[PDB]
């Protein structure tokens, strides 16, 4: 339980709720084959926002995940339980109006993403341990213009049978400068891109304990 609830950019936070659509409860998405997987939603209720956040393409951002929108600390408990273990993941998604569109169908592509290491520790327990924070790098390689960011965190706790695993995602709305163009993203739908069937997403932790873990999606795009 937690909301990826405010994004830094150029070292500033850019305020809770402002150019990241929140929303008001914590739970998470359990169904895949959901509208909702794309950016949070029902039976949730998601927030707009007018905000659309400048970014220099090559830059990192750093979405700030919290346990409520209320939450003011940033200890482990105050980011998600540290029974949520599983990987943090990024996408983006070119859209022509990131204030309006709603990110559901064709034209995410995976810019991060963090499972499991070599020492069988999971990228939720990087960012619970560390205030919150989930960096990310914006390509330098794409495109100029609007865009939908999806930030997520997957908790696997409960995942040995699906619906189990736990989606905890929201969208934020950038505006990306200076992106060269060089290179076209290949593109996944959400729904779409996760199976119940997945081999991160039905999978059981602790029986037998894993040592590898294959994060759901598509490969990361490079420059
Ligand atoms: C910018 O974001 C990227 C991820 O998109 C970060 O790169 C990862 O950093 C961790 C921590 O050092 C490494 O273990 C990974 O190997 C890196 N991944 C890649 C693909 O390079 C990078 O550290 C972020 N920068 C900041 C300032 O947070
Ligand atoms: O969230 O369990
Ligand atoms: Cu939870």
């Amino acid at each position: 339980h937690t909301i990826f609830s405010s994004l830094e950019v150029n070292g500033v936070n850019q305020g809770l709720g402002e150019g990241v659509r929140v929303p008001t409860y914590n739970g998470p998405i359990e169904d895949v084959t959901s509208a909702s997987i794309a950016c949070n939603g029902s039976p949730n209720t998601v927030a707009s926002t007018s905000k659309v956040i400048t970014v220099q393409a090559g830059t990192n951002v750093t979405a700030i995940w919290r346990y409520m929108l209320s939450t003011t600390g940033d200890s482990p408990a105050d980011v998600m339980d540290s029974s949520h273990k599983g990987p943090t993941i990024a996408y983006l998604k070119k859209v022509d109006n990131a204030a309006t569109a709603s990110g559901v169908g064709n034209g995410w592509f995976k810019i991060q993403q963090d499972g499991m290491d070599s020492s069988g520790v999971w990228g939720t327990e990087r960012v619970i341990n560390g205030k919150g924070r989930h960096s990310i790098k914006i390509p330098e390689c794409i495109a100029p213009g609007q865009y939908l960011l999806r930030a997520e965190m997957i908790a696997l706790h409960a995942a040995s049978n699906y619906p189990g695993a736990q989606f905890y995602m929201e969208c934020a709305q950038l505006n990306v400068v200076g992106g060269t163009g060089a290179k076209t993203p290949s593109t996944v739908s959400f729904p779409g891109a996760y199976s119940g069937s997945d081999p991160g997403v039905k999978i059981s932790i602790y029986w037998p304990p894993v040592t590898s873990y294959t994060v759901p999606g598509p490969s990361v795009f490079t420059c």
